[PDB]
């Protein structure tokens, strides 16, 4: 099924744009917030846009973007649950958590105390 990832702090939905850009939006009508999960291996997943087919990617410098290169080795992500409906998205290769900032910016960060990394998963 398709899934929607939203910031529980800001209410912004994770959005993957066709030009490879990733940001946050509260526009529930936006088609590019529709995502889909798939397992690569035990404990790790791919997060794909259903509209564009890009994979969510977390680069070492903290940038978060999209790529259709399924072979890319920064698209391996970890969904860790913190309660029901509630998750963290971490890049196990870099150790960075996915972060959604209230200005709409989406990036990666390594500090677990960050107040913008707790996310909501709905299907």
């Amino acid at each position: 099924h398709e899934v929607y990832i939203k910031s529980t702090e800001t209410g912004q939905y994770l959005r993957i744009l066709p030009d490879g850009t990733v940001d946050g939006t509260r526009d529930r009508s936006d088609q590019h917030i529709q995502l889909q999960l798939s397992a690569e291996s035990v404990g790790e997943v791919y997060i794909k846009s259903t509209e564009t087919g890009q994979y969510l990617r977390i680069l070492p410098d903290g940038t978060v973007d999209g790529t259709r290169d399924r072979s890319d080795q920064h698209i391996q992500l970890q969904l860790s649950a913190e309660s029901v409906g509630e998750v963290y998205i971490k890049s196990t290769e870099t150790g960075q958590y996915l972060r959604i900032l209230p200005d709409g910016t989406v990036d990666g960060t390594r500090d677990r105390s960050d107040q913008h990394i707790q996310l909501q998963l709905s299907a």
